[PDB]
């Protein structure tokens, strides 16, 4: 299968025909993901129809944000290290959509089954805003300019899924183990490579887009050494600290260090596939709900 476009990152727009086989499709297009850190995969229209929108009141009620994480980040510029916090409290989707009213981007009680049935018209957020490229460029630049001035809060992994139960095609929840992230403006995921160095699919069910950065496998050693440069203290008692501590590094910085860095914007209804030995990191542009699993092809 051919790559449709490129934002430094391969973009695939498969037809339901080939899209049908997830394993055969992934195995027929792995040579691209092993070059660039990640690959985007837009599902076909006849697939998006298989979805049930809006989600039923129960589907929404099932959503439970277990142990939210706040991030305390510190660092001059380009380099930052994040100190994820604890959130003993727990939220439901309605509470999270409301919580996103505190973590708003710049410009320029007990609950009943009825509450969710009502919320079936408010679970989304206006996306026409993020349709502008220069708009996204702005947010990203503001994000790097002001990372240590805020304590972002993520909806750290929580088992579950919102994909149609009767859905077997591309069922990220059940493939022939799924988790939900709760996005919030400026919430960031540092540099890392999936455990056991496996693959993973990340799907944004709804909400603001995600920003993605990936290091081409070829540069995973330049990148590694450069990270041993800064933070030399860890270069001692650590064989693997990129998977021990949380570190953020801007592309603009890496670029000007002989380390290529891919960048792409992950939108609602799209799939991202992280490949083995493909370092990746990024942040959220605001309120969203994402689902992801880790798999293997061999």
């Amino acid at each position: 299968a051919p790559s449709e476009i490129v934002g430094g990152v391969p973009v695939f727009k498969p037809t339901y025909e080939q899209f049908e086989d997830f394993y055969a499709y992934c195995k027929a297009i792995n040579k691209y993901g092993m070059k660039s850190g990640v690959v985007k995969v837009i599902p076909p229209k006849e697939w998006k129809d298989k979805l049930d929108l809006p989600y039923s009141a129960e589907t929404l009620q099932k959503i439970k944000i277990k142990s939210p994480i706040q991030q305390h980040i510190s660092g001059n510029k380009g380099l930052f290290m994040v100190q994820n916090v604890e959130k003993n409290k727990t939220y439901n989707i309605i509470q999270w959509k409301d919580l996103s009213k505190d973590y708003v981007p710049p410009e320029d009680s007990s609950f009943n089954i009825d509450d969710f049935e009502q919320f079936r018209t408010e679970y989304t957020i206006d996306l026409s805003d993020f349709q502008n490229t220069e708009r996204l460029k702005f947010l990203e630049e503001y994000y790097w300019k002001t990372l240590n001035f805020t304590t972002p809060m993520y909806g750290a992994d929580t088992p579950g899924s919102i994909f149609p139960e009767g859905l077997n095609v591309w069922n990220v929840a059940k493939l022939p183990d799924s988790y939900l992230y709760a996005g919030l403006w400026k919430a960031s995921f540092s540099w890392h490579l999936e455990d056991q160095d496996l693959y993973s699919i990340n799907y944004i069910h709804f909400g603001a887009p995600k920003q993605w950065y990936s290091i081409p496998q070829e540069d995973r050693f330049k990148f590694y050494k450069f990270m041993q440069e800064q933070f030399p203290e860890e270069a001692k008692n650590c064989p693997e600290f990129l998977r021990h501590k949380m570190f953020l590094a801007s592309p603009k910085l890496l670029q000007e260090n002989g380390i290529r860095c891919n960048e792409i914007v992950h939108h609602e209804g799209e799939f991202m596939i992280t490949y083995p030995y493909g370092y990746h990191a990024g942040f959220n542009y605001g309120y969203n709900l994402a689902e992801s699993v880790n798999f293997a092809l061999e």
